[PDB]
C-alpha cells in the first residue's frame, strides 16, 4: 500500500519542482540561482522547455545572435 502510494508521490513530487522551476524560469530568473533549489531532472526538463519556446520565437523573429550571445553568458557563468 504505501510502495504504491510512493510510486505516485515521487512522480507527483517531480512534476511539482518542474512547474515550480519553470515558473521561477519565466518572468526572469538566472539558471545559475535555480540550480541549487531543484533537482536535476526539474531543472533539466525547465531549461528545455524554455530553450524551445524561446528558439522558436527566435525563429520566427530570426533574431538568434541575442539569444546565442544570451546563451553562451549562461554556459560561462555556469562554468565558472
Amino acid at each position: 500500500e504505501w510502495l504504491n502510494i510512493l510510486d505516485t508521490e515521487i512522480k507527483l513530487s517531480v512534476f511539482t519542482q518542474f512547474r515550480d522551476c519553470l515558473g521561477q524560469l519565466k518572468d526572469g530568473t538566472d539558471i545559475e540561482v535555480v540550480v541549487s533549489k531543484y533537482i536535476f531532472q526539474a531543472i533539466l526538463l525547465s531549461a528545455q522547455v524554455m530553450w524551445t519556446e524561446l528558439v522558436e520565437k527566435c525563429l520566427q523573429t530570426n533574431q538568434f545572435s541575442k539569444y546565442w550571445k544570451e546563451v553562451d553568458m549562461k554556459i560561462k557563468g555556469l562554468l565558472d
